[PDB]
């Protein structure tokens, strides 16, 4: 129920996400920056039995039926309950490469997520 | 095909996938490490059209029938086919915590599977 | 002249350096977080002819008279000048840890700075 | 002592490095990759009191006479003494960007670095 519903980042993206009962995570993700148009299907998994903070992770691959940017992009957090529920994350961000230029094909960041 | 199979990381941890047409990955992981005891079920996404590595991730949260750690390790990485197929990566692991613990509720690491 | 100067992260901790005209960084750190008290040297590079943000980094090593956390810290991140001068980071936290406990020896955060 | 001495990454980078007793780390980085030539000037710190391995870090600024690729990496992780030494590391690469594209300023990695 609590981290059910539609959430934003800090840099305007849209997720959209779904928490079953299994501890599977569904939904579709909408991103303001890099080679990306509409949504991108995302799968992650969340402790349906916490303690603290809820531990999550999700992955979406930027590949839909318009665009291909040879990535994927892992968000590993928790969720934060109350007035103002929040996801606190850390991704991961990696390019499909050659081995030559494997050594500069993962980004790191962090977003917070806000949910509406 | 390729991706599809069971891989092994250097810490002797089970990874049992199955990869979708549709970019999807399913399947089992058992650690070799951690508050951890049996498998757990993992779910991500892949580049199901790369261009050289193939973009990849997923998740797994440290809960089952047995134990719950209250954490989400999330693997971001490429896969790389030929005669010595290999799957590199870096993950987060992030622990649910009290906001005063939030600061060091993430590790990073770096694994390597293979078929071997 | 920009980056010298006393600063606080988000913790409440204090980071106080000077920059010299060779691109180096001295200083030290006070943290708010960990097993730590009073002062601990600190040492870094940072670009000194910029283009865009400063690309600088520093280390601590959690030792000083009093403590010995056996652990060290990169902050890797900009400086970002204008009324409002920050300096956004990603940190990596090592500990000395056995070659069994070795996965888990690093955290990963970041820290923004505000100068004061 | 067992620091001091000139190591190679896996890229055949050379990290040349002087340990001082008290905990400070100074030398010259000699990149197989990047927008880079020649040696750059590293400062690091190390825990010089160990318990088992030995926490250190290192910045280097991708700036020398020759070029500037307004970005520095800093290195974290520990040295591991023996017949066959090692320094285990893991590394944050950011670039100075506009604050468009502060999201993507970070890359991470990790390094092994031997005597051989
Ligand atoms: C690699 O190239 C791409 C990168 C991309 N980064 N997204 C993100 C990545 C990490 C963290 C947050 C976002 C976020 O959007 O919130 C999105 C793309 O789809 C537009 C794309 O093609
Ligand atoms: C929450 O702290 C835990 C950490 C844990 N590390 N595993 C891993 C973590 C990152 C990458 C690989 C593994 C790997 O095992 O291959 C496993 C746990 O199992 C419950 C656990 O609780
Ligand atoms: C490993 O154990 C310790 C950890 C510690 N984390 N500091 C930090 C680490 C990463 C990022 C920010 C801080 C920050 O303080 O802003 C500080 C210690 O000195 C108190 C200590 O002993
Ligand atoms: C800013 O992008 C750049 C990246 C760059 N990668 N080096 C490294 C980065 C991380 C870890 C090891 C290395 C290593 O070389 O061992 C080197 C550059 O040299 C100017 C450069 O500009």
């Amino acid at each position: 129920a609590g981290i059910t519903g539609t959430w934003y980042n800090q840099l305007g993206s849209t997720f959209i996400v779904t928490a079953g009962a299994d501890g599977a995570l569904t939904g579709t993700y909408e991103s303001a920056v890099g080679n990306a148009e509409s949504r991108y299907v995302l799968t992650g998994r969340y402790d349906s039995a916490p303690a603290s903070g809820t531990a999550l992770g999700w992955t979406v691959a930027w590949k839909n039926n318009y665009r291909n940017a040879h990535s994927a992009t892992t968000w590993s957090g928790q969720y934060v309950g109350g007035a103002e529920a929040r996801i606190n994350t850390q991704w991961l961000l990696t390019s499909g490469t050659t081995e030559a230029n494997a050594w500069k094909s993962t980004l790191v960041g962090h977003d917070t997520f806000t949910k509406v």
